[PDB]
């Protein structure tokens, strides 16, 4: 069923699955002063919706529950970050963590080590802006992250695991076909399609890098979702 | 200006040598010392290779240093994974230093990283990665890994970033040219392109884990400094 979709059906499926944009929970009539608490509460609530989204990525629920957990455990911070960079794209110099929580780099200075991470995310959003990234390409990229980030770290060679990895790579191939279809439908030449495909996928390496830095930042001060919590939520 | 075949030839011709580990092979078999000493010597040849990547020496010295500082561990790792491709279960750090995962257990925290490198090597084997594709990917890592972290918007920096992306576009054309000449269909071409580039995200992840391991081992002194990279890159032309 998953591998059956056309490119337009894949795009429609991914667009329909998009999670909502959440708001930060602070009293807006109360003075602003808490930063780490605001950001981690927001990511808390986003995670529940991320799982709903992931279950709607075609092919994802065809995997074992264990492999769904592994994929999400590996990708969750990358997925939060690409979403942040996407909605920050039209706010140069600012990160739209939430519509009521738009921060510039000086506001990241209030937590040691955070402005460095703010700077990388702002630069990624400028790269998105520079490339005129489209919403349809964005949902493809976010789905690629979900399927790709953990696929090389199963460290299992059971027959089931071979079939799982094969399936994941088949879905990833369909998403590649879909990105190419979208750039063809936008008028790009074949050369430009291959070049833009590459430019988009290379950005995913930097998003991986930012996630690793962000994980180190977190670890340097139970904020990380445990396997068991992810398992319970995915059930 | 290069054609695809000329890009391939340039990169193949620039390949660094394969170095040996320096340990007396007639003495009993230090693990971190062996691996540190090898990477230290590979770095010098990495600089030589980088200067031969088309477009690289057209950048400012500062930007050359930034790219190498950002990419150096990824470049060592992709080389290791390529060398290990035909040795299932083993990592050929050097022809005289072929280690399995149990030998990684001697350094706390190292077997986790060995497992990731072995799985990447298995992935290369499953994709039947070719030598011409490998050199393309390694050059992409050099050009891509630090291009998003210049943290500069001077006119010169905009020109540098534009140039890097033009060279990266050229390597993309070359990868597609290689798979077209291998007979792959257009659908297969963009699928293989994507599979190869997505492996570069995992190589980035492994480098982050490896840096973190180097720092936790208190082997931070082993990371090449900005000054050291600058000193080796800022060559005179008196020789
Ligand atoms: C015991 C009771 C309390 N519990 C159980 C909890 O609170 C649950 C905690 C477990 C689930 C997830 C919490 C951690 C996620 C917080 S990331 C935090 C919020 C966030 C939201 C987004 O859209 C995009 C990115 C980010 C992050 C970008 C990288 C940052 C900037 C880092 O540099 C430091 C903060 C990071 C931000
Ligand atoms: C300070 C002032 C100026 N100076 C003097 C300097 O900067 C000196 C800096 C000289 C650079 C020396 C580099 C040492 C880096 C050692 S990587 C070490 C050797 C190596 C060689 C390869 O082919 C491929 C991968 C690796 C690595 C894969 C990840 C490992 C397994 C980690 O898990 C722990 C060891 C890592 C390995």
């Amino acid at each position: 069923l998953a591998l059956s979709l056309t490119a337009d059906q894949m795009v429609s499926a991914l667009l329909d699955a998009e999670p909502p944009i959440l708001y930060s929970e602070y009293d807006p009539t109360r003075p602003f002063s808490s930063m780490m608490g605001l950001l981690t509460n927001l990511a808390d609530r986003e995670l529940v919706h991320m799982i709903n989204w992931a279950k709607r990525v075609p092919g994802f629920v065809d995997l074992t529950l264990h492999d769904q957990v592994h994929l999400l455990e590996s990708a969750w911070l990358e997925i939060l970050m690409i979403g942040l960079v996407w909605r920050s794209m039209e706010h140069p110099g600012k990160l739209l963590f939430a519509p009521n929580l738009l921060l510039d780099r000086n506001q990241g200075k209030s937590v040691e080590g955070m402005v460095e991470i703010f700077d990388m995310l702002l630069a990624t959003s400028s790269r998105f802006r520079m490339m005129n990234l489209q919403g349809e390409e964005f949902v493809c990229l976010k789905s690629i992250i979900l399927l790709n980030s953990g696929v090389y770290t199963f460290l299992s060679s059971t027959l089931k695991s071979l079939e799982e990895k094969d399936h994941i790579h088949r879905v990833l191939d369909k998403i590649t076909d879909t990105l190419i279809h979208l750039m063809a439908k936008a008028g790009l030449t074949l050369q430009q399609q291959h070049q833009r495909l590459a430019q988009l996928l290379l950005i995913l390496s930097h998003i991986r890098h930012m996630s690793n830095k962000g994980m180190e930042h977190l670890y340097s001060m139970n904020v990380v979702p445990s396997y068991d919590l992810l398992l319970e939520m995915l059930d």
